[PDB]
């Protein structure tokens, strides 16, 4: 399949976390009119991800699921502390195509099985983040604050196995880098699964996009580079179709 590029929004208490550079939005801290934008520009699906400590942080998923899926038409993912299966089914309900589960996943891998038994794999994104740790590649829970002591390679294959749809990899070893996505990471991922693989972490130019795919990347997955307009959605596109990517133009 074509290539896919994705961007990812993180959102607070309703708003896009430290905002946007898009002087022609009405408001560029709106996580709906921004994604909208982004769905308008040549992005292929979009990622919601919420940090509202608690309290309101369930009914305030619910209502930007609801109102991205009245504006935009391309898919998206919502995530952010989902940990049970009513609490996706309800995102998914009220619009997301897909969610996407981390530390809830690790620690109850069942979770995975239960949300595709409803929703099909393909609503299931299990995002890994992963680092090096004395020579191996390991999964790290709770925003990368807890080593789990599994290994990415034992992981990946569980998530398979359980039946996610996706699997984004993100590389805790290149968080706030802009040196480039982990293709290393990636190419000890590839021969693992047969799922798609969303790259994650440590783009900052359009050349890191290609060298993801040549690693074996499905699609890859971006946020502040886009954001503050170090990278355009549409020469980034070019770019790589230039290069032989087999990516969706308009």
């Amino acid at each position: 399949l074509a290539k896919r590029i994705d961007a990812a929004l993180i959102m607070k208490d309703g708003r896009v976390v430290k905002g946007s550079n898009f002087e022609n939005l009405r408001d560029s801290g709106d996580p709906v009119e921004l994604g909208k934008f982004y769905s308008e520009i040549g992005i292929d699906e979009l990622s919601f991800w919420d940090i509202t400590a608690s309290v309101e942080k369930r009914k305030t998923m619910l209502e930007l699921v609801e109102k991205v899926a009245e504006q935009i038409d391309i898919p998206f993912t919502v995530g952010g502390g989902i940990h049970d299966f009513e609490t996706a089914s309800e995102l998914i309900l009220r619009g997301a195509d897909k969610v996407e589960i981390n530390t809830a996943a690790v620690e109850n891998p069942s979770l995975i099985t239960q949300i595709a038994q409803t929703f099909g794999s393909q609503a299931v994104v299990v995002y890994i983040a992963a680092k090096r740790v004395d020579g191996e590649f390991m999964v790290f829970t709770y925003s990368g604050k807890k080593n789990t002591g599994i290994l990415l390679r034992d992981w990946v294959v569980e998530v398979e196995k359980r039946g996610a749809g996706e699997i984004v990899l993100g590389s805790i070893d290149r968080l706030g880098t802009k040196s480039g996505y982990d293709t290393e990471m990636i190419r000890f991922v590839r021969p693992l699964t047969t799922l798609p693989i969303i790259a994650h972490r440590g783009a900052g130019k359009m050349e890191h996009f290609l060298e993801a795919f040549l690693a074996g990347a499905d699609a890859a997955k971006a946020d502040s580079v886009f954001h503050f307009r170090e990278i355009d959605v549409r020469e980034l596109k070019e770019y790589l179709k230039k290069h032989g990517v087999n990516v969706r133009l308009e």
